[PDB]
Parts: C-alpha cells; sequence; structure tokens
C-alpha cells in the first residue's frame, strides 16, 4: 500500500519543506527599509502621515473610486462603513464566509442575517435576499468570495427595493474585477484587507473604499477619536488608525502585486493541469466570475465520487508537511454565537462549505512544490475509499 | 517687548520647532534586527515571537502575570468590556481623553461621568456611590498623567456596588505607588504604545491582568472569538498586534529606563526655571508616587498671570513651540455626551481649563526648558498687557 509510505499512517513524511496556505509573499526588502528610515526620520510614525496618505491613493486608484481611509485591519473597516452609515439593527450578508463578517457587526451590537449564495458562484444569491428583510433591516453586506465579485447590479436590485443600502466585504477581492468594473466600486462602499496573508499585506491592515466624499469623511474622523465631526455621531468614535510603518510594508507590498498576480496566475494553470481528469477533485474556476487575483486555490472535493471526506483529505496533507484550510467551512451561521439560532434555509451554503479546500501558493510556490501536492490529492481521491477504510480502523 | 513676540508679527523665536509628543529616538539597529529575524521566519501578525516577547516585557513590567498585546489601547478597552461580559452603564472620569468614554460607546456601552479630586485630578472615588444605578455594570479610573489612581478606595466602593474595577493605564507604565506598579491596581489594566508615549510601537496597547480566565477570554476574542469554548454573544473581532509593531515596542522598552530618567531630569529643570511664578504652576507627579515623567504639565492661573490657558498655547505656538492641553475640555463636554445630562463636574472644568502639556523626552535639553520657561515666565508676568493687546 502506497497508504502507508503515508506519514499520516506512521510512514516517512515525503519532504522536508513545509508549505503552508497563507505564506506571505517576498518583498523587496531594501524598498521597506528605506521607507521605514524615512518615517522614523520625519519623526512621524502614525496618525494620518505620508505613507498612508499614499497608500489609501493607491488603494482607491485599485478600486476605481475616489477615497480611501486606510486601517488597522479590515475589520475594524467594516465597523466604522456601519457605524460610518448609521446602520441600525440587521444586516443581510451571506453565512458562506470568514467569520468576520458577522463577527465586525456584531462586536458592535448589529444583526447579522444570513441567505444563501448562487451555487453556481458561491456568491450572496440576490433572490434569496427579499425574503430574508424585515423592518429591522438596514443593509446588505455582499462579499466577493475568493474575489469573485458578486451580482452587485441584481443585489444593488433589490436592496433598491427595500431602501436598503449596498456594501460589500471585499477582503479577497483586491485587483479584481467584472465586466471590466472593479471590486471596490460595485457597492455603495467596500472593504479590503491587507493582512499579512494576503497578496498584498502591511503586515495588519485594510481599507474601505468609496465613491462618496461624505461618507469618506465620516469614516475618517470615526477612525480618530470622532474627532473633526461636526454633530459627532452616537457611536462616539474609535482607533483604527494605520501607522507609517504599516503603510510602509503597504506600499511595497502593493509594489510586488503584479509579479504575484502572475504567479497566482501560473500556480493556478498549473494545479489545472495536475488535477487534470481526476472524478470528485475539481479546481474552481475563478475565471469564469471575472478578472481574479488568484490569490486563493481552491478545489472541491466529491465525498461520494472520491470515497474521502474534504477534512481527512486536509488531515492527510497536514501530515505530510502541506498546510491546507477549509475556506470557508463551517458557514457562519454555524458558528458561535450564531450557531442553533434561527437562520433561513443554507443547503448551497452547506453544501459548498463541506467540499471547499484551499491549497498553498503565492509567490513561495513553485511547480515542484504543486505536483507535491497534487499528487497527494490524486493519491486521496483515486485511493479515497481505501484511505477511509483503513482510517476507519 | 512683545511686538517681538512672533505672535505679534516679531521673529519667531527659535526655529527648531518643539513638540509635545514627539516620540523618542530609538536604537534604529536593534529595530532592524528585529524586523529582519520577522521577515525571515515569515510570520508577521497572529501571536508571534516579538508579540510573545513583548507581552511577557510589558507584563512584568505592570506588576502582573498576563498580558495581551493589541493594535491600539482603544481597541483594548473594548476587547476588556466585552470579554468582561459589561453591559449598560460605566463609570469614568471626564477628566481624560476621548478614548476612554468613545472605546465604549462604539461598543454601544454608556459613559457617566463622575468628578475628580481636585487634589490629585483623578477620580474621586467619593463621587462614585453617587452616580450608580441599576445599569451599572463597573467603574473605569484613569491614571490621570501616570498618576495612581486612590485604587483601594474605588475598590470598596466598587465592591460594595457588585462592579468591576479597570482602569485605563494609558500614561502609567513605569508608575508606581507604595510599591505596586501601576497596571497590578484593578481587575485589568489597559496601557498605550502610540507614537506618543513613552514606550512607543507606532500603533499599540495592552491588556495587563492576573486573572487567567479573563485573559484567555480577551486573547480569544481579539482574533475573532477563535478557540472560546462557548463563544461570546459579541462574536469577536481583530484586534491583534503585528509582529512589526511588536518589534518597535521591544526596541522601545530596550530604552525605556533611560527614557524615564531623562524625563525625571526635564522636569526638574521646568521646575527649577519656573519658580517664583505665580499662577504658573509646575505639576508634581511625584507627590502622587512614582511617576514615569511622559507629561511636563503646568497649570496656568488666568486671575492670577491676567493671561488664559489657550492664548498662551497660541503665544508658544508662534514661537515654534507645540503644547497641548491634557485633557480639555471634560469629555462630558463632547459629542455625543456633550449636551446630554450628567452629574455636577466643577473640578473637571476648572482642571480642564488650566492645564498645558510641554515639551519633553530625548530630544529636550537643558537649553529648550529654558527657552520655553522664559516665554512663559513673560507671558505670566506680562499676561494682562499681552492678553489686552492681543484684544486689538
Ligand atoms: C471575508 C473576510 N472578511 C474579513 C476579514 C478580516 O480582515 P482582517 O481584520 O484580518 O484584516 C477576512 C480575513 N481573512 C483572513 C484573515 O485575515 C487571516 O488571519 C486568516 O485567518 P486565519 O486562517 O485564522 O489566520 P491563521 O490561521 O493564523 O494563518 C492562516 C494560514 O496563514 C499562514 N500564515 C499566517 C500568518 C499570520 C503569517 O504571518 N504567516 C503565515 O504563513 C499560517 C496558516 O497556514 O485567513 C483569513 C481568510 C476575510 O477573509
Ligand atoms: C487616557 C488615554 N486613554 C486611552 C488612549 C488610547 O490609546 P491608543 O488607542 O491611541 O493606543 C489614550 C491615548 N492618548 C494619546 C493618543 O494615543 C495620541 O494619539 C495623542 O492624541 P492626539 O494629540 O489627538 O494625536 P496628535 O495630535 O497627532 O499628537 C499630538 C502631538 O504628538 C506629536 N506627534 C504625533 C505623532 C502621531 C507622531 O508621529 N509624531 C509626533 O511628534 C505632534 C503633536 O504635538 O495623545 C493622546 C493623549 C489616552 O491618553
Amino acid at each position: 500500500s502506497a497508504l502507508s509510505d503515508l506519514a499520516f499512517f506512521g510512514g516517512p513524511a515525503a519532504f522536508d519543506q513545509p508549505l503552508l496556505v497563507g505564506r506571505p509573499n517576498r518583498i523587496d526588502r531594501a524598498r521597506l527599509y528605506e521607507r521605514l528610515d524615512r518615517a522614523l526620520d520625519s519623526q512621524w510614525l502614525s496618525n494620518g502621515g505620508p505613507l498612508v496618505r499614499e497608500f489609501e491613493e493607491r488603494v482607491a486608484g485599485l478600486a476605481g473610486v475616489r477615497h480611501a481611509v486606510a486601517t488597522c485591519n479590515a475589520t475594524a473597516g467594516l465597523q466604522l462603513l456601519a457605524h460610518a452609515a448609521g446602520l441600525t439593527g440587521e444586516v443581510i450578508m451571506p453565512s458562506m464566509t470568514f467569520a468576520a463578517t458577522p463577527h465586525a457587526l456584531r462586536w458592535i451590537g448589529l444583526t447579522p442575517v444570513f441567505a444563501d449564495i448562487d451555487p453556481d458562484t458561491g456568491n450572496l444569491d440576490p433572490d434569496q435576499v427579499a425574503a430574508a428583510v424585515t423592518p429591522r433591516t438596514s443593509a446588505v453586506v455582499g462579499v466577493h468570495l475568493w474575489g469573485r465579485p458578486c451580482a452587485a447590479d441584481q443585489l444593488r436590485k433589490v436592496a433598491d427595493e427595500h431602501g436598503l443600502r449596498l456594501y460589500f466585504d471585499a477582503a479577497h477581492a483586491l485587483g479584481c474585477a467584472v465586466d471590466g468594473r472593479p471590486a471596490g466600486s460595485l457597492g455603495d462602499a467596500e472593504v479590503f484587507s491587507f493582512h499579512a496573508t494576503k497578496a498584498v499585506n502591511a503586515f495588519e491592515g485594510g481599507a474601505v473604499v468609496t465613491d462618496d466624499a461624505d461618507l469618506a469623511a465620516r469614516i475618517r474622523a470615526l477612525h480618530n477619536f470622532g474627532f473633526d465631526l461636526p454633530g459627532g455621531s452616537p457611536a462616539g468614535g474609535t482607533n483604527a488608525k494605520m501607522s507609517e510603518a504599516a503603510a510602509a510594508m503597504g506600499l511595497t507590498s502593493l509594489d510586488a502585486f503584479p509579479e504575484v498576480i502572475d504567479r497566482n496566475r501560473r500556480n493556478h494553470a498549473a494545479y489545472r493541469e495536475h488535477l487534470a481528469d481526476l472524478p470528485g477533485v475539481l479546481v474552481a474556476d475563478h475565471d469564469r466570475h471575472g478578472l481574479n487575483n488568484h490569490q486563493y486555490v481552491i478545489v472541491e472535493i466529491d465525498e461520494a465520487t472520491t470515497g474521502i471526506h474534504r477534512d481527512l483529505v486536509m488531515e492527510v496533507l497536514k501530515a505530510e508537511g502541506v498546510h491546507t484550510r477549509a475556506y470557508f467551512s463551517p458557514g457562519c451561521h454555524e458558528l458561535e454565537p450564531y450557531r442553533g439560532q434561527p437562520h433561513a434555509p443554507l443547503p448551497h451554503t452547506e453544501r459548498l462549505a463541506a467540499r471547499v479546500l484551499s491549497l498553498p501558493t503565492g509567490t513561495a510556490i513553485g511547480d515542484d512544490d504543486i505536483r507535491r501536492v497534487a499528487d497527494l490529492l490524486r493519491l486521496c481521491a483515486t485511493r479515497g475509499r481505501e484511505l477511509t477504510a483503513r482510517h476507519r480502523d
């Protein structure tokens, strides 16, 4: 049995070099330090300095909008948006997303309201929205899943119908577009993320982008103790400021972006090719949905076809030093404190959540690495039944 | 002559601007070494080693077992509130930076303001019980300018009303009273490591406590509530400190003891250079217990000097001396609190209208102290004339 050579089965782990989904993409150290030197020299370290402003600029350009406010992280970005907009009560959003989408709002007292995805896209289904609306609904927050843009036009249409605002969690969408429109320019306002793990990172950081100047001014003021906000806000304000240092990392990362995308695309094609003709394993075709950054390599594992559940596949690879993640599983509607509360039906969400597996990518991964993983996946898929059986023992 | 004051058209007194809040320089080499190691490892956030070491150093300095490093002190308070399960009302001073009440308002809590002990500037424990209500969940004091709060007495009160006691220890790192370090005084305390503090991490803060459970709850919630068996009604958020911030903070802590010493020296120089100056009173923090002296504060008595705190600021400002009123006015006069109903806060108001923060830190030398002082001495000796000429 080739299964016994499986470290998972107590065999020897095939390789010494660990592969990790999320590995930050390398940068030009020299460029970063200059940037840091310059800020240290000026003694201007935070509170709206020149690096942040520069970043905000590039960021907004990329979104195809006029304004951007740089933040400490995207989650805080969601909170400012909500507060700045005076959102109240319920917010309709997919359950198929990272915990931060609902939690960000729940943290500041809002009520996430979960609606199903369009199984063909993985994004919030506009046709499921209306049924979720109530006297308490203030808005709709869609998620460009894996960078695929939502059906904003349709979503917008429903929104309108119920006198609701329309925003997007564009955490994964930097550099993505649909029908030539870039993500960040589709909602009333959108939130980007610059976490260490994204295509573009600033250690920790985010940005709220919008074409709405007034809205933009409120967010800016609220992110700075509510200072300089005529009339203030019932929320008061907070600290969600991006320091010059993060902006330094942020700009240097934006610099590498073009090449990161390229590698991402290449890595993607590579996986596609290495996993070709493998029943029950499918490489997610992000391209079908518009221009994608390819920061996420996702496959769906069909347990019926393969005879092995995604989870087990995960474990098997982890044992081999290949760290994958299930982005996302389960749906947020199954996480605390949502877990067990009444929710609209979410069969599409639940089904996808159980099949998804994210594989290592970015500048840290090359062909050889790819093959090693594809090969491991191919083994699992073609010998699932026996692998599961042997595990079952 | 006043005609000379750059504020009266005259030429600006010195060219090298002095800034309250200028960050103390650091050992860049030690900084870059740290950054390099983080970059190399490819571990940039999410509880990295620098962050862990920092938390360890910070907790030791606070005189407690645990510390959770955050993206900022404001978020620190929010994690603390939610982790704690606070609800409804929270009693705190109005004599503080906006962030104390705002931090809480932001997450839907109601700040309840109480007056300060005019003789300290800290939440007067007396005034506390009066503000209690059935909505009241906790008491949050502010170690004003590093000055340790009368914690014990406050605890008593808290205890009697079944409340919780926490402190916004934003400026209290390394301050102490009767040998007890700021950070070990309340149920938990929050420090700030903003670029402008004694200890800088660009942006950052930390929640310290001896309460291991609280500590773990704080930790889980700062990371989207992950690994919090049972979760929380708040859900969770992201308030993590990156390894980059940690690198800076460690470097900053490396130089802290020396900073304090310099600060201490600075204060003495200002004290001496400002003697025999009625209505211009150098705040003696030390009387409140050991202080790190990051804040050089003077009270301007308008009736005595014949010149208002504000105009003095303006005058100094024109001379290249950038000062700040820490804090003016009281939070109660701040939106959204403003206009809404509060207890009487005469002490807060009095104090708020007099305070003035002077430049200090490693960049401030004796010579500079002289220049500021000679500048203040003039305003306070010719308040009348100056004030009046202005008003033309
Ligand atoms: C839809 C959506 N909305 C909102 C947000 C919130 O935006 P932010 O507030 O974070 O700016 C996110 C975040 N989405 C991101 C999270 O930011 C990231 O922490 C990770 O959520 P975790 O999986 O819990 O992080 P972690 O388990 O510590 O690391 C994940 C993988 O990355 C690797 N890694 C991680 C870091 C930090 C590193 O420095 N190096 C590294 O190799 C280790 C591991 O294999 O991925 C999510 C999809 C999101 O996906
Ligand atoms: C009692 C209390 N609780 C809680 C907090 C919240 O801690 P954090 O969430 O920020 O970690 C604070 C913060 N207290 C600090 C604030 O952190 C700081 O922004 C500054 O509040 P601002 O005056 O509104 O920021 P800014 O006007 O840009 O700084 C004023 C002075 O600092 C100088 N400066 C500032 C920066 C950012 C710099 O990089 N270099 C520099 O020289 C310029 C100027 O003379 O001082 C406050 C008392 C606090 O005092």
